[PDB]
């Protein structure tokens, strides 16, 4: 295939202007007064989102050296998706910012090799000194800030939050799914919810909702199918000894056990429910262990120390308190496990949740921690259409994981106020030679690049802005959605450090490489 | 298919501008001060490089008549890859050099075939002396400039390499690969790893990690499947009867054996594990028979003097002081085999190498030779993103080459300033007649070039460099990077002989015979 | 489909046209200072020739009736190659030449029948006087100054071969192949070579090199496939009887008798190997059959008079003082066939050369008469790429296959003085009228054109030097690499006869012919 070389300046000169039109396009969603894009859909309805990253992602032009920049750029976005989930706007105007003067500053003279590797101490020395600024997390008032602010401001949201946070502990599972209706609920899972329904509707005792609703009954745990009347007598034989109800989790239920079982029930009244095993493969079994502790009960057929179902004694069955069986799910209550055991499991558990990491493992272990020890939330979020219901899990999501970051570290100040009080740590380094001190003066003049883009979106002068905060002592900022100068930290308007140092890094690094190119190769467009 | 043809000038000046453009594209990258090149990817995101044969392999031009000269060039630059790795865009440079210079001195007079035997003679001479000037390596600190030199004066990645060949051995087996941190990590791994999991959880022991950890074990090789109860009962019985541990590195488990070893190991506290045995075909009885000397044990079921598993000995098993099982890989650390055999398996295992070559062979032989005598190491480059993580792996591998090369061979001054001593050799050559006088003039006029490339990188003019070089004591020399004049040795800018008198000899042939043509045919473009 | 006719003289001009362009391309290739043409490739490097047929066959041109041309004056090359495979240039000169003045001399009153009857007259005379002319060849420095002529003055490939014929012989077998090094190598290949590996690596007794030595073996032939223990076990016995070494050579070795093999000379250290038998089809049979005279053996299980393998007696095995077997290849060295059976095993094989002819029958006959009498040469030509080695090996076949004609034939003058000495002969021819009066006059202006062709090539007129050569004594010629004139045979360039009769014969007719054309008809150009 052909294709087409271009040098220097040109090469550069195309490669600014598609970094410039992209980052133009994203910076119109940041900050308060930020507004939200659209993106066409070619199968149906298009999205509505306010999303920097999202937008980043979606946007690829016909020319194809603006190409290039557009697609690292978006990538830059895309990278502080990757690990912060959030940021991603501030991180573009960084790249923006830094990979223009850049461009507008490459002279026969300057060495781009140097001029990088003073950007990467600089930067360095400034999460350092950001690491020394952070402050611990201590309460729930300020996890709400950081939701409320995630959230574009949204107080229901943040208090949703907060009260799910509180729920089920600060490392507790939550999800995010599509409402019904016209307001946002918070709904608490407690226990083990496994989506399994009843096996058979003959085994329905209750009429008000048809539900399998038992009190006190033993719980028998079978790993494979359970077929045999030989195999199922001596259970049902104890149960009816002991009059008291039975629930059978098995892997399946046979022709003939699943018909003596409603047969019996029905001419008796007999209680005994089945229900399929959830979960497939090894995480079948898994799940089986861990009831058979949580309940004091034993798993029958285990390849190692087999245990028949011909000698079933009642000490092998778990008991539990309370026990619900619907449609679509079946649920036990009050475990009889014994604590101790039950103590070694979650350990073990998080032991190896702590030696190997992948998305869909850790998913499985927060999962079968949170059923073992907590339970669950998920926030359902309402709304009149899917349009409008993805834009707000947008901002759900977004609030979620800033939420969660600012648990795993300190706070910083929002605004850009933050990255504003940065500029006397640049002012102690010395550089060796003029590369590194032209990288060092650059990111002093760059990253107060934040605090003017959100003063712009706001409609007032950011250089303005920017310094009068400069201008004034540390603890007091400027509000841009009430308009005045504030001190920040009453108001609450704070900002995770991860989120910021990790796309200061990574802009950082990845544009003053891009910044080194000389020569750009595509290929000719075909026919 | 319809073709076109063309005589003479005409295309030995498409062929120059077709040289002269790719050249000119790849010449930017050299040197210090080199700058690096974005290719184009249709699949993702572009590599960025500053390797000279990754350009020239890269591009291709749709005029059909430069497109000569674009290929026999950048096939010239694969050369110089194919034998060094590195001195490649020098190789360009001085192809360029005596392409043009070819193109613009034939005349009606000149016989071509002559002055490319003068062309060879000359050069022939020119690695001669060469040869006479390297010098032997004998210190770390030098190896360590060269490591340095190559990584394009990256001194954290010339400290590891040199720490990395001093734990291994000047010949260990070196390997590059991704990191997943900000900072780069040098990983040393002794003994044997093999990548295989243990067979079953019930076998952990451990619960910290979920590791098998085990001290002075019994070592079972087998070369089949392990299936049957009596062949496996007098092993465990011995083990039994020593009180120790056994290891079993068997082709397979079946079932009954499996399911006889977890619930022996889960009744008892038996102390066993099962794992698969590594590589496949005669590969799988190659690390089998090296387990064997190494432990001080024997391979059952070989053909060759086929030993039953019926009647293992205690003096069969092989002895471990320490081994190490986890889930992705397994690890004995102190074998007892007798270092008379283990020695004798060296022996015979460098004289298969020594006897045929080829890339897996040879791969395999030098892994096997690590890890029974050293061990091998790992170097883990780390990142921010995968095309700077691509771009430095780039420079490391290109100083793992030099290293190595550098090992096999002696020195020379680097910055040209061995080819530019290497002038005062043409000098006593006494040609036959005008077309070999023509050759050695010519090339005592381009081996100069690559200290003018060099200096037009700095951004200084060649010429005066080089003049002022040659008028200079053979131990003066210039450091680009300084700017200065300097003695070269003590600086440490020093290069491997063989590259650069690869590099030379491939270009200069290659390229003294293409200027050789008068007419160049093509095909005529399809619609 | 749709054609196009034309008449005469416009047709005529076309032809001469296409004709005149082509040979054009092809003469600069011709004589001591004659370049290189390189022909474009479709899939990869392009090949680099100074090779008549290569070039004429390589081109092909768009317009029609230029083609009609183009492809006969490829083909006439084409000829030539298919006969002598050199003195193709030639016959294109003396094509061109004869086609454009007949094109240029035909007429309403000229008669093109007599006209090509006069000339195949004329030629007839000149292939007589030629063969009058020519002489024996007699010593290795004048088929070394052939070898050096053919190989356009490479006197190291001239001595090479000159060097092979010494020890192969004069008729043996010379092949080339791809050589990995730098300079060219003359390997002797002895005794008989069939390229099948050791079957099991347990019979290696030699360390240095895993290679099987052996002396003193005895040798079992067997066609068809070994089996079964009774049909293995008398031959193993009476070699431990006679404590002897055993090569089995079997069409293959099966599951058993390779189990019973290995392991016994693994516990006893009994001498014996075992290689796949060499051919397919009835060629094995050859072979077979071939060894069993060579070494005094027998085959076993051949269809008529069957021998059986049950019975084997001492005698019925060859003996061999010296047997190497290595990884590709086994070695018989020393056989003790009867000598009267061997020269009656080669009387039989030359029979069958001599009854009838075809080129793979040819080459495995050739084959084994090398084998069996003197062994083969195989030359190896090295070089620094693909090209270059294809650029040379081109070199090498043409002064093979010209050593060869000039073993079967006789010489003449080389540089076209032979036929310039021509000449006289014509003189005495009397025609019979105008239209043969004519042939003969344009035979005598047309056979001069070599010597022409050469000095232009060499850059000076060939008018001036063919007059002086002509006007000198019949021993004095012109040296065109010096440029002078000389006595030819005593600097050695000289030519076989044969090449030399073959292209004017074929040339002369086929152009003649062709001269004959008044219309031409093509197809018109599809959309
Ligand atoms: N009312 C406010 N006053 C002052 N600063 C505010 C106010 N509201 C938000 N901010 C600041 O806006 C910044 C975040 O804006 P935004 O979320 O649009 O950027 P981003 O995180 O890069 O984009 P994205 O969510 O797509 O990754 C924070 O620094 C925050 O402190
Ligand atoms: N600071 C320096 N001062 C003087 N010479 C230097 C300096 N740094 C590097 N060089 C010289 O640059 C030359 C190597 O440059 P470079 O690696 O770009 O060329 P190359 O090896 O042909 O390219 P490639 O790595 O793609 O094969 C060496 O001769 C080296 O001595
Ligand atoms: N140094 C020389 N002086 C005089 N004549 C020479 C010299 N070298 C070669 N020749 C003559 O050149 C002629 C052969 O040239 P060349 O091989 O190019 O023609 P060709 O055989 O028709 O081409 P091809 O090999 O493709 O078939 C011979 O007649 C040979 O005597
Ligand atoms: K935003
Ligand atoms: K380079
Ligand atoms: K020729």
């Amino acid at each position: 295939y052909a294709k087409d070389v271009k040098f220097g300046a040109d090469a550069r000169a195309l490669m600014l202007q598609g970094v410039d039109l992209l980052a133009d396009a994203v910076a119109v969603t940041m900050g308060p007064k930020g507004r939200t894009v659209i993106i066409e859909q070619s199968w149906g309805s298009p999205k509505v989102t306010k999303d920097g990253v999202t937008v980043a992602k979606s946007i690829d032009l016909k020319d194809k050296y603006k190409n290039i920049g557009a697609k690292l750029v978006q990538d830059v976005a895309n990278n502080t998706n990757e690990e912060a989930g959030d940021g991603t706007t501030t991180a573009t105007v960084l790249a923006r910012s830094i990979a223009k003067e850049g461009f507008e500053k490459i002279s026969k003279g300057a060495n781009p090799v140097e001029i990088r590797r003073g950007v990467m101490l600089a930067v360095d020395a400034v999460i350092a000194e950001l690491k020394k600024q952070s402050k611990p997390v201590t309460t729930p008032e300020e996890i709400a800030q950081v939701a409320t602010i995630s959230a574009n401001g949204d107080k229901e949201i943040g208090n949703i939050i907060s009260d799910a946070m509180k729920k089920v502990g600060r490392k507790g599972v939550i999800t995010v799914k599509d409402g019904k209706t016209l307001n946002d609920e918070l709904e608490i899972i407690e226990g083990m919810k496994f989506d399994r329904g009843y096996i058979s509707p003959y085994f329905i005792n209750t009429s008000k909702g048809q539900k399998c609703e038992f009190q006190d009954a033993y719980v028998l745990l079978s790993e494979k199918k359970i077929s045999s009347i030989q195999s199922i007598v001596p259970a049902l034989e104890i149960a009816n000894a002991h009059r008291k109800p039975l629930v059978i989790i098995a892997e399946d239920v046979d022709g003939e056990a699943l018909s003596t079982l409603v047969l019996n029930r029905l001419k008796v009244g007999l209680q005994v429910v089945a229900v399929k095993a959830p979960g497939f493969g090894d995480n079948r079994k898994n799940q089986l262990k861990d009831m058979a502790i949580a309940t004091g009960g034993a798993v029958f057929g285990e390849e190692g120390l087999t245990l028949n179902l011909e000698d079933v004694q009642p000490h092998d069955l778990g008991k539990v308190g309370e026990v619900i069986v619907t449609k679509d799910d079946a649920m036990l209550l009050k475990g009889k496990g014994d604590k101790a055991q039950i103590e070694k499991r979650i350990q073990e558990i998080i032991e190896q949740l702590d030696v190997t990491t992948s998305e869909y493992e850790k998913e499985k272990l927060n999962e079968r921690l949170a059923k073992l020890s907590d339970g669950v939330a998920v926030l359902k979020v309402g709304g009149t259409s899917d349009v409008e219901v993805n834009e707000k899990k947008d901002r759900v999501t977004d609030a979620l994981n800033a939420t969660r970051a600012a648990v795993e570290e300190g706070i910083v100040l929002g605004g850009g106020c933050a990255l504003l009080r940065c500029i006397p740590a640049l002012d102690s380094l010395t550089p060796a030679n003029e590369d590194q001190k032209i990288g060092i003066e650059i990111i002093k003049r760059t990253l107060k690049i934040p605090a003017m883009t959100i003063a712009k979106n706001a409609g007032v002068e950011g250089s303005l802005i920017v310094e009068k905060i400069m201008q004034s002592s540390s603890e007091v900022g400027y509000d841009a959605m009430a308009g005045d100068f504030v001190n920040m930290v009453e108001k609450g308007i704070i900002d995770p450090t991860k989120v910021v140092r990790t796309a200061l890094l990574d802009a950082a690094g990845v544009a003053s490489l891009l910044t080194t190119a000389e020569v750009v190769v595509t290929e000719i467009p075909k026919e």
